[PDB]
Order: C-alpha cells, then structure tokens, then sequence
C-alpha cells in the first residue's frame, strides 16, 4: 500500500505548483521536500499519498493536557506514515516520535535590515525599542523558553510578555513583520536564507545561536526510519541534497 | 561498564600531557572525551576506553568485504561505543548504528595562501600541484565513489598515485601541505582546528559534502537511541558548542 505523507506548506520546501489547469494527488505540490520525498520513493521503492496536516501544525506539546499536535500527533496516532517538512530534530520531539538522520542542518539566527548597529542577540536582548520574537509554540520559542542562558532567559521574558504582539503565526509573518516595522525575526538560518536572497534589504544578524536538523518524522519504532536514514545518506553522499538545495534557493 | 573504541587524534583525543605515566582513562582528554564524559553522566554508564588496536577508522576491503578499524570492533561486538571523530557514511550506516550528529562538517580543502587555486576543480585540471586525503578514510571513499565528473577526475589522479599522494593521518597531510606543492583534501573540522595555528594555512574553497560524526554502537544496540537523545540534550543546552570552543 502507499504511504501516508503528513507535511505542511512552507516555502520552499512545499508549495503549491502552478498551472493553468487543474492538479490532483501529489502533482499539487511541489518544493525541495518534495523533490526529497520522490528521491526517497526512487530508492526505497515505496508509493505515496502527500497530505496537509489538518490543524496546520508542526508538533508541541500543550503544558496543561500534555497533549500534543501537528504533525507529531499525526505520527503518535498512526494516522500518517512519514512527515516530511522542515520539521526540526529536537528533544522533546525524539521522546515520542523517530526521525531519520538529518537532511539539512541549520540553527536559530536572526532576521532583521540591513545597515543598522545591532550585530548579535545581545544587543537586541539590552533594549526594548526594537520589538522582536518568534513563531509562537515552534522549535524557536521553545529553544527560548527553556533556555537558562542570561541573553536568551531575558529575550523569552521579553516575548513571552509580549505574546500577543511579538509572537507570530508563520514565518511570512514574522517576515511581514521585518519589512512593515521596526523588528527583528528569530528564526531558522535555512529559511533567512531564502528570504535573504529575495530581499536585498534583509539580512541575518549574528551567527548560528545554536545546531539543529531537519528529519523525516516516523511513529516511534517504524521500520522506515532506519530504511530513510540510509537512504539520505546515498542523496547527500550523490551530491543530490545539495543539488536540490541549489534548486529551490 | 561498556567498553568505549576511540582513536588519537587532536583535539578530540589526546594524551593527557604528564610528567608520570598515566593509567586506564586518565590516560586521555579531548573533545570526545568531554563528550564521553557527557553521555556518562547523562546515561549513568561507567566506561573503559581502549585505543582500536589497528589504529584505523572503519572501512571495507573491496575484494573480501571485511571491515577494519573502530567500526569492525562495533561489528564484531568487541567495543559497545566508538567515540571519535567518525563520520556518519552511507556504507558504515549499513553495518553499525550511528546517533545523530554531535558534530556537522565537509570535506574541503587545505593549502597554502596566496595562490589562485579557489576550488577542487582548479585543483582537478592540472597536476604539477599534487593533491589527496587520508588513504581509505571518510573522504577518500567519497572520491572513489562519485560520479561527479570533476571528483571521479580527482580520484582517477589520486588513485593513480596511491603511493605517493596518499597519507596514513591528517598530521602527515598537513606535513605535506607544509613542506611540498600539496593541498589536502581533509575534513573542515580539523581544517579549522589547523588553520588557527598556522597563518599560512587556509582553507580553498567551500565544503565539497556535508556529513556529521556520529557516536557509533554495534547494529540493533539500545544505546543508539538514548545516546541520541543525550546529544540533543547536550546540544539544547549549549554545551556542545562550548565543548568545541574549548578544544578548537
Ligand atoms: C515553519 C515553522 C513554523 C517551523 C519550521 N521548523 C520549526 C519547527 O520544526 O518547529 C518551525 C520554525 C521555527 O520554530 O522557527
Ligand atoms: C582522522 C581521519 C583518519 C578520519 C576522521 N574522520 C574520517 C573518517 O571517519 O573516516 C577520517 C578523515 C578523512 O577521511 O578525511
Ligand atoms: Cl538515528
């Protein structure tokens, strides 16, 4: 039988392919995850069928219920086989979810325009004129919320008292938000990187504030996660991951 | 007590510098001490660190298919953990298990400065500059096993010179760099660690692949899964990335 795909759009990695005729099935979609997921399909010889998580979400946990969402849920209940999306490898996920070895590699950073004299973190964390923040409940407000490092222990005290005005919905959001007020963007490296290409008058601010991955997502103890592993190790060993990165950035 | 394989080399292992001789784990320190040292604590496993006797990461003969190294000790289930700078490769995945990365890094290339060679395809076009990597490692195989035309050129040239441009370890290789027209081809994590302390050193061009070293363990082991998740562990509170400050 096919596999159930749960993923989510997201430029790049997954949009919604132009034409001018209607598209059905997987032929709607298309993005370097995607392109990953066929070359996935082309060595493992497994089919398919893409769907968009219902709820829109990637996958946390709530801190009353403990229940979870997104497309972590939708692992949890076996009600899709694989997610594949920019879905961050972390702790809190790997304690009820499997993921394959990472795909690509990136960390936190910040967004922000060019030509202005705040270079790191810090300086953003020592003043309050310049609003900044996240998408709320993703990999990057949890990195803050639980951080015990001084900068960053300030930074979620900041937003998490401002939730309301400095957290966001979705990266276009928060991207919207750099280029129609005075705010600065925590997000992932790999995406300032494409809006960065796009936009002549955004940059990244600082380096790297930590190290992460993204991974295909399996329910806990599926057999395709050891079989997806290898198999993005032969795409990025061919030359194909980056290929691909070249592709859609 | 598991028994831990691991391998000398800086900054990752090293002799512990002492006027006395030193026994059992005293003996060592570096990054993937630290890091062992991490995994320990998080895990509450106590440990016995053996030097791999032939002095080798891990690769596979192409006539008879047998394994050497730290990878054949996971193998053969006379080690429960490799820790080491042992990159996470397509076919050591397919005989052990690996964790997720604690480190990520690319094959690049270390030369002098001040030359107009800027990428390994300026290096593949020409010969009078001799260029290789360390014989069988991680990066060798890459080259032996690539289709891309400019890095299968590459390894035609290196093949055909086994002998002489091919090196047992990154100190011969960066000897060579030092003392001859040779630019290594070398991991970019050691290329940064050397590049710091000579001036006249620099890394050409970017990285060539992308790949991360990984705490290895015997295929089917449970220790793959709970070291995984003590590396991000690790990784979420910052301490691998002052870990690599330290010892870089
Ligand atoms: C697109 C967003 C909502 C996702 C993508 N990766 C992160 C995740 O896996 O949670 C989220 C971004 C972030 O937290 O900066
Ligand atoms: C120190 C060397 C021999 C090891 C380290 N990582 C690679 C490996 O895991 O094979 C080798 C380096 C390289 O191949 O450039
Ligand atoms: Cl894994």
């Amino acid at each position: 039988r096919s596999l159930i795909v749960t993923t989510i759009l997201e430029e790049p990695y997954v949009l919604f392919k132009k034409s001018d005729k209607p598209l059905y099935g997987n032929d709607r979609f298309e993005g370097y995850c995607i392109d990953l997921l066929r070359e996935l399909s082309t060595i493992l010889g497994f089919t398919y069928e893409i769907r968009l998580v219902e709820d829109g979400k990637y996958g946390a946990q709530d801190d009353v219920n403990g229940q979870w969402n997104g497309m972590v849920r939708e692992l949890i209940d076996h009600k899709a086989d694989l997610a594949v999306a920019p879905l961050a490898i972390t702790y809190v996920r790997e304690k009820v979810i499997d993921f394959s070895k990472p795909f690509m590699t990136l960390g936190i950073s910040i967004l922000y325009r060019k030509g202005t004299p705040i270079d790191s973190a810090d300086d953003l964390a020592k003043q309050t004129k310049i609003e900044y923040g996240a998408v709320e409940d993703g990999a990057t407000m949890t990195f803050f919320k639980k951080s015990k490092i001084s900068t960053y222990d300030k930074m979620w005290a900041f937003m998490s008292s401002r939730r309301q005005s400095v957290l966001v919905k979705s990266n276009e959001e928060g991207i919207q938000r750099v280029l129609t007020s005075d705010y600065a963007f925590l997000m992932e490296s790999t995406t300032i990187e494409f809006v960065t290409q796009r936009n002549c008058n955004l940059t990244q601010i600082g380096g790297l504030i930590d190290s992460k991955g993204y991974g295909v997502g399996t329910p806990k103890g599926s057999p395709y996660r050891d079989k997806i592993t290898i198999a993005i190790l032969q795409l990025q060993e061919e030359g194909k991951l980056h290929m691909m990165k070249e592709k859609w950035w």
